[PDB]
């Protein structure tokens, strides 16, 4: 295991997953901690990186590091997204292997896995079918950093862990009706149609940030919300699945404590990598009900049929002795109270 | 297109592509031609690549270099052979970008496509499957230089052009009935049935470097051969597919000079790399009786059934305007044509 005293270097510390880890570091007694920003160490720079392993001699490494963004920006930066994180990947993987790191954790994600996977998908399903055009050169990168983990462990003996966690949520989510993930984007639809069903105009304004009534009844037309209505699009049958940061971080410090390498191989050793998840996932339609019971709207849910499927196999990580622990009522009520707590609104 | 004078650099010029390539080069009449050994250049290293193109400034690039070996070796160095080629390709690729390289081509293999790819097997069946786990990192490392090129030309408008060339032979290939391919290995099998069949034992001594008859007669049992039979093991059911060296290099050649991204693309833009192969495969058992016929083998061959399916698709290349020239028959006269001078033995 790390001992509370040993070095720890965590590269992309400040991302939802990097600060998430920080604090979980933190909670558990670990002192020793380095990382860097940007501005300080370019992680695509090989003589950078190898100049920070020399002088830093890091005994673990947590690498949350990558460019990531939106759906636009994936789309957009194809060549950025795959040449970025290769070489984030490369640098740090290769030097942690030099300079005798004792263990690696590398964050990857479920975008590892075929569009049309089957439901529930194991580490095993990884390459049995063709990936999302959207995210593909990203996606690539992450299996490529899966192979260097594997790769490494297998002709040199190293101890270099690859995850995969599923969507994530927390009290760091973005509630911009513009710019928002499904749940808090429900979460705060939900709220605002509670606001107005129950008359409480105060709150609905310093919400939104209007000063007129009626201009704020006419915008939040534009979300699918009313008095006595909240509109979601589609049948509400696809499926999502959510971990909440948290319960990753809480898995990584325990990978790192209690899984290694040798846990993993089973004499063709592949797919070495393990799913982090809540093993379980939920449709819009399920969601947007719990949503609404916890916020307490007390209108009507629609379903406008005018405009995919997602269960990642966590029993891997199961029989190695983890599971979540946040179920997801509990982290939305948690988000729900940061929410309005940020607001100056009460429950 | 390229101009006689526009300088050309070769990255991985000494290996079995790279010379074929420098070859066909020097036959169109291209003279301004750059190339380095490793020792002169490690094309892993970030700083020295970069400092290469700072100091040439090549207008075109094609990159033949990679990490590659036997099955031995791609099963042994799996951490290697993935993190050179990632190295090799992000490091090329992008300082292409960088010093404004006019149009690149990146040579893989059909590596790159699932294990179990219906046959034929086009450049919309990549990522369809799980690789072979033999090969696998360097599979991936190839899949990314793909995603690589295509990336920084949808991004970018660089003109970067990938391909994956089916199986290879040439006149450079290894007779070593120990270390050889299927084709080499059984055309030097019947050349040494033939011997023994026509008693032509000067030749047959010469040819092995024995100088007991009976010794030479002892040895060739080890690979199936006296002077009655040549023994292939399996049923002769399993496909090969061939390309001859001097066929890839002609089209790398056409390629640069005529095939341009805005050829390759047709809203969500993938898989436009370019096999290379002459769309023809062949079994075992027909291969074998070919050779036979060509080397003048008269005795049986024998499927010992003590003891695989490939076909590449290169309609896309045929629709752009290249076919292969040489044909297998043709090309396996002209290697037993090389192989028998060098052995100073007569047809």
């Amino acid at each position: 295991g790390m001992q509370k005293d040993s070095k720890i270097y965590i590269a992309g510390h400040s991302g939802l997953v990097g600060s998430a880890i920080l604090n979980e570091l933190k909670q558990q007694g670990y002192k020793n901690l380095v990382f860097k920003t940007h501005f300080e160490l370019d992680l695509t720079n090989q003589k950078a990186v190898a100049d920070f392993f020399e002088r830093e001699k890091p005994e673990y490494v947590i690498l949350a590091a990558a460019k990531a963004g939106g759906i636009l920006a994936n789309n957009t930066y194809r060549a950025d997204f795959i040449y970025q994180n290769l070489m984030i990947e490369c640098n740090v993987i290769h030097n942690a292997y030099l300079h005798k790191v004792k263990k690696l954790l590398f964050i990857a994600s479920t975008t590892v896995y075929p569009k049309n996977a089957t439901l529930p998908t194991s580490e095993e399903q990884m390459l049995s079918g063709d990936l999302e055009y959207t995210n593909k050169p990203y996606a690539i990168a992450k299996i490529s950093g899966l192979m260097l983990c594997e790769s490494y462990n297998l002709q040199y003996n190293t101890n270099f862990i690859a995850i995969t966690p599923t969507n994530l949520y927390g009290n760091n989510d973005k509630f911009d009706l513009e710019k928002s993930h499904v749940l808090p984007g429900i979460l705060r639809k939900m709220h605002l149609a509670k606001l107005l069903n129950e008359k409480r105009y105060e709150d609905l304004l310093n919400d939104l940030k209007f000063d007129s009534i009626e201009e704020a009844k006419n915008y939040l037309k534009k979300f699918g919300v009313d008095k006595d209505n909240v509109e979601i699009w589609g049948s509400g049958k696809p499926t999502r699945e959510f971990l909440h940061s948290q319960d990753l971080a809480n898995a990584c410090l325990f990978i790192m404590n209690n899984i290694d390498f040798k846990d993993l191989k089973s004499i063709e050793i592949i797919n070495t990598h393990l799913n982090i998840g809540p093993h379980k996932n939920i449709t819009i339609k399920e969601l947007a009900e719990l949503i609404k019971n916890i916020v307490g709207f007390k209108g009507k849910l629609v379903f406008n049929l005018n405009r995919m499927q997602k269960f990642t196999d966590c029993s891997k990580i199961h029989s190695l002795g983890w599971k979540h622990k946040i179920e997801l009522e509990d982290g939305i009520k948690m988000m729900y109270k940061w929410y309005l707590k940020e607001q100056n609104i009460r429950q």
